[PDB]
């Protein structure tokens, strides 16, 4: 581990107190064998006090998440655009830690809630820790940090009864969205498949804000951070996500943990869009506005390096729960912009760690420590782990020979604000009029999805808005949707029994942009780690032989195979009782098992066929291997000539066809469209 | 009341700071219109500091839960058995607050996880706050409080990756259960329908421990607390509970909130079993052992009074999240026993509130305050809300005339330890040999369930143990189950492909006890609040007329009716998109809607039929109203002669039959049994 010096080994030895005294911990000290417990039982109290105090406050947002360690490797010397030391040489490696998350749910809510997702990355650089605290969607709901508690209160559970958990599907959230039209862009992303990603590994990361790269000469450029997934993009379908939220609330954290342990650690190209300072207002919107993307057509990506996650934590609480990210963790070569959302975040993340840690020395926790020396005059505070030798911790001093020395642009590789930055004007609590177009980019995004994706987005809105009780809120929602697309407002209105307002075409257009569609991003670049369920039976030795031969051929290509049957035994991983279509990316029935697809105390009535039908309905590749397919496919009402439906006698031919299906990932012709 | 004095109304007025200065909170103060945010923006920082610090640590256990206010009313003057003031007169009323919970899951986890459930009741008595901090299961996993962190660490998520959430279905939990055989009794309860109750209202509450009732003369008797539900007992089936965990993680808190708002606030008879001190060891087990029940046949229940919950909280965080229960909140007339589980609890609950509240003045929060004056020499600490006038807070004093006075058995209605209590022997960390029978009572419990209930319990163990990776742990589990029942171990072993160990009949017997079976507890005594889904269509004016006439007749009898259709409109509550069988206790299809049961952009393929089939498979009353009937029942493969299947042309006859079905609640003949 990068954190090996802090590890504690309990694989041998006798139980001790926290101060090394050998003890026991299984029976209380009592006044007689059936007597009361004694106050002098220090073994009891130290153990129970620790237990009683194990919990800390969950993060105010992004409470539900999971993390891993890895490495970042630079592809080049990037001194031509940034002074940043971690980017200063081809092949230069820096340790990282990444945490992924949802936003709204509390820390035991479901991974597969519909939500924006966090993607937070720490680079433990040789010039200090640098954090990029990003999301899987490139734009944010609001244009000023001061509005964050309004947004978050509205999407979190109603505060009288704390209902509903981890969901925007309630009156307050849609009230906020409909009254605060800045929200439209992020709303459209959340209501697309980007709100229900297949895994953390199958989503991109974005810094959201425009930042600055600063060279050692003082010149600056504007950048956006883009982490492009090397696993490809993929989503769940909503009905699948809902079932998975109940069957496996830990789906995304399990997926990441398993990928790392199998040696399939996920990778991203860490990229930037780079533009000149003079282009802040050149693209038809303001680069200080975090509700806006720069279309790839206007500014192409530059690949800076490779991020790879390849080591799981030892202790979740100590590493994942305690990691404390800050946009204020910045290094020389990077600087902020006057994005009023970013500006306020700088305050929040330093302050909130006091709540979580309960004390000011949270940067001393192993996961938060830097990998280089600390020289400063910060002292004392609860939980102080350092023993400082310098007894003159003030500047300016002569009694410690003027150390530590000041670092700045010209000495000590100091951080420095980009020297060409200026401010001019009144001290104002006013919104820039350059931020006022809330609807054109939502429309750009919607235009850029495929017809079936558009249907899914409409369906997500129909689902959530149908659960809003207030007729006034629902009308207000249609008013805002209508400014993005009259068609969206018409199709959503049909579900909730309202009339859509008349078209208002001020912000309508037909422009599209590349790289935002999931369905459109073509077949996955790899099928390693994807999950194949083989449905078999113990009633036929030949079904288990078919299952074993399929397993060998699928495992050869790095697929994760689960053989399912009525009961466990050698070669069977899971029972029908525990199995669900949400556990697989493709489902194969071996034709020896055909009789299960027409009752048993060992699983719920119809379970084997339900797994197959659910997989088909949710767009997954499905098939029958062995050559006799009719009985299964007729029971399922699955047509044999369907796209992403397979039937072959030959195991080799079956797997070759099926693997193409897995790369296709989803067969979208199985979903009905509005007329 | 301390609650009413601290209520804050924001239905009018201008925004202020926390010190009453009128402000704004929508735009940050900036150095020019596109400039950086200023440090002097106090409006920004106060708002965000508050947001940053909103969270507090969740409870170490029972983190997921919900609460309500109500009243306890005594049925009699109970002076003849206890000095307790809240029980001292017929009709005497005391305010209560109750919180219900699961045990293992974090905040945000699903209500319908399989778990033990908390049932914690605060009586705000005229002689101080009295808490009975109970569960819905009458026995606990362990016999000594010092083991609690062992139990809890084993059932909570594995600490390297924090998987899995809110579940015992993992190796560590079953390792603990198999190595600590005290766990068998509670394990059997949790694996029965008691682990997945239909609602908080449909479960009982238990103090678990033997306590003492103490009279003003100093004599004592041993008691067990039993809160008997007046709503009846009911459970979910596992497959339903899993789906509901995903479709509605807030199911139990919603059910409670809704019942209270409709004027159907839940009721319990608060009862005790009362036995003499001399019977501590008379029933074949030790009354100090919290893994044991007293069979009703050995000691019948005395009804002390009525508990009714009838008012929802105003603010969840302030009331439900902050309520801080303690078994140390005891009143004169009650005393502890030397149960080593109870003994340690007394320490834990005082200590843990320091973690949650962050300071020592947690009893000053309105929900925790008493309803009588506080006179003591406790002073200072963080968050001190009182201004104490007594400037000589020490005893003994003359400078405050010797006040406050000491209270005890003889003066001031003081609490006093039961004066007959003694202790004798060595100071020991040893377990009493009277606690060593871990298996007979698990067997008593199993024997007392119906055949189908026994099958559900076996099925729950087959499900969970099949997910254990370690073959050695699975074998160890069978070893322990085998000591309860060879048949259980045989039936469980069949699912996980192991052999059961040979019968070991040391603890086997055929005794039964009344009142532990859910299936056996007869029809529900009321059907008010139960949920009827009517599946209709907007295609047919006659389908909506059928739905509306059914609605009128069902709503008359206090049922919560939802009409489901493709889209909302007058008379339709929910779309097929958001509807699920988990949302209903009974499902009716109107005849006019027959065509939906043979594709649409408005809901997933087969959703209407799936709701009906799911409802049937999970044992619910189902029917078709209109008198075509055959087409829908044939499509569903639901037999018309089936118990809990209704088929009538007449709406009146349909409802009369259907309502008996709702009282029956579950039709258990639809579940397969081991040979
Ligand atoms: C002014 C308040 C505020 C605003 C405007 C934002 N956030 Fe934030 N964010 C917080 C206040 C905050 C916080 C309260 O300070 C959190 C909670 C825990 C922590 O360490 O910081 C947080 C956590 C947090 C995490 C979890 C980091 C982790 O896994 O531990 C992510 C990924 C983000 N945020 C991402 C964003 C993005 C991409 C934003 C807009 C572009 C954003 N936040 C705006
Ligand atoms: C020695 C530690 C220990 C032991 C043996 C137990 N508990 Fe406990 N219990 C806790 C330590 C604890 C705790 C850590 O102190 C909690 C967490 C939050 C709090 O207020 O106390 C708690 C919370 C808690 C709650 C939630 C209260 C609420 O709604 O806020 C209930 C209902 C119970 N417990 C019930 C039981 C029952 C019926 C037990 C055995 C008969 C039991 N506990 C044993
Ligand atoms: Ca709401
Ligand atoms: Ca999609
Ligand atoms: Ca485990
Ligand atoms: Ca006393």
């Amino acid at each position: 581990s990068p954190l090996a010096a802090y590890e504690v080994d309990d694989s041998t030895g006798y139980l001790t107190s926290d101060v090394g005294g050998p003890i026991q911990d299984q029976t209380s000290l009592k006044a007689g064998i059936r007597g009361p417990t004694l106050l002098e039982d220090f073994m009891f109290r130290q153990k129970i006090q620790h237990f009683d105090h194990e919990r800390v406050p969950e993060r105010a947002v992004h409470a539900r998440g999971a993390g891993a360690h890895g490495t970042f490797t630079s592809y080049a010397d990037w001194s031509n655009i940034t002074a940043a030391s971690f980017l200063n040489a081809t092949g230069k490696q820096t340790p990282v830690f990444v945490r992924f998350s949802t936003v709204a749910g509390s820390r035991g809510s479901a991974d597969t809630a519909r939500d924006v997702h966090g993607f937070a990355t720490r680079f433990y650089t040789d010039e200090g820790n640098f954090d990029i605290v990003g999301n899987n969607i490139p734009v944010f709901f609001i244009q000023d940090a001061i509005q964050f508690p309004d947004l978050i209160h509205s999407v979190k559970p109603r505060p009288d009864n704390e209902i509903p958990q981890a969901a925007t599907a309630h009156d307050s959230a849609w009230d906020f969205f409909s009254q605060q039209p800045s929200t439209m862009h992020t709303l459209f992303w959340a209501m697309s498949g980007h709100g229900i990603p297949r895994s953390y590994r199958h989503m991109d990361g974005f810094g959201v804000h425009t930042f600055r790269f600063v060279k050692d000469d003082g010149s600056s450029k504007l950048i956006k951070w883009w982490f492009k997934s090397r696993q490809g993009k993929a989503s769940l379908v909503w009905e699948e996500a809902q079932v998975l939220s109940g069957k496996n609330a830990d789906f995304h954290r399990q997926d990441l943990w398993d990928a790392i342990e199998s040696g399939n650690g996920p990778e991203w190209d860490v990229c930037v869009q780079i533009v000149d300072e003079s282009q802040a207002q050149a693209f038809g919107f303001d680069l200080l506005d975090p509700t806006k993307i720069i279309p790839e057509e206007y500014a192409p990506l530059t690949k800076l390096g490779l991020l790879k996650l390849d080591r799981n934590p030892t202790n979740y609480f100590a590493e994942t729960e305690q990691v404390m990210f800050q946009p204020g963790h910045i290094v020389r070569g990077i600087d902020f912009t006057e994005d009023p959302l970013l500006q306020g975040r700088l305050f929040s993340y330093l302050d909130t760690q006091l709540n979580r840690n309960g004390g000011p020395n949270f940067e001393q926790l192993p996961i938060n420590m830097p990998r280089v020396p600390i020289h400063n005059n910060n002292r004392d505070g609860a939980g102080q782990m350092f023993i400082h030798r310098n007894k003159y911790p003030y500047t300016p001093n002569t009694l410690n020979s003027g150390y530590p020395r000041q670092a700045n642009q010209n000495a000590g590789r100091g951080f420095f604000t980009a020297p060409g930055r200026t401010a001019s004007g009144a001290l104002v609590r006013e919104v820039s009029p350059t931020f006022n177009d809330h609807w054109s980019q939502p429309r750009l995004f919607f235009n850029s999805l495929t017809p079936v994706e558009q249907q899914f987005l409409v369906n997500a809105m129909r689902f959530e808005i149908s659960l809003v009780k207030s007729e006034e809120v629902k009308k207000n929602v249609l008013t805002q949707l209508n400014r993005v697309s009259h068609d969206v407002a018409v199709r959503v209105a049909a579900a909730i029994g309202l009339g859509a307002p008349d078209a208002d075409d001020t912000y309508y257009h037909n422009n599209k942009t590349a790289g935002v569609s999931i369905v459109g991003s073509g077949p996955l670049p790899t099928i390693k780690t994807l999950r194949v369920g083989i449905l078999a039976t113990t009633s036929e030795s030949s079904a288990l032989d078919q299952a074993a031969q399929l397993r060998t051929r699928l495992e050869k290509d790095g697929l994760v195979v689960t053989v399912v049957a009525e009961t466990l035994r050698e070669g069977v991983d899971q029972t029908y009782s525990t199995a669900d279509a949400t556990g697989f990316d493709g489902v194969v029935v071996v034709d020896g098992a055909a009789a299960l697809f027409a009752s048993s105390p060992l699983f719920p009535t119809g379970r084997p066929l339900q797994i197959f039908v659910d997989a088909y309905r949710w767009g997954k590749p499905v098939g029958v291997c062995g050559g006799k397919s009719s009985e299964v496919l007729d029971a399922a009402d699955v047509p044999e000539d369907g796209d992403g439906v397979y039937s072959e006698e030959s195991v080799d031919m079956f797997v070759e066809e099926f693997e193409k299906g897995l790369a296709t990932f989803r067969f979208t012709d199985r979903f009905a469209l509005d007329s």
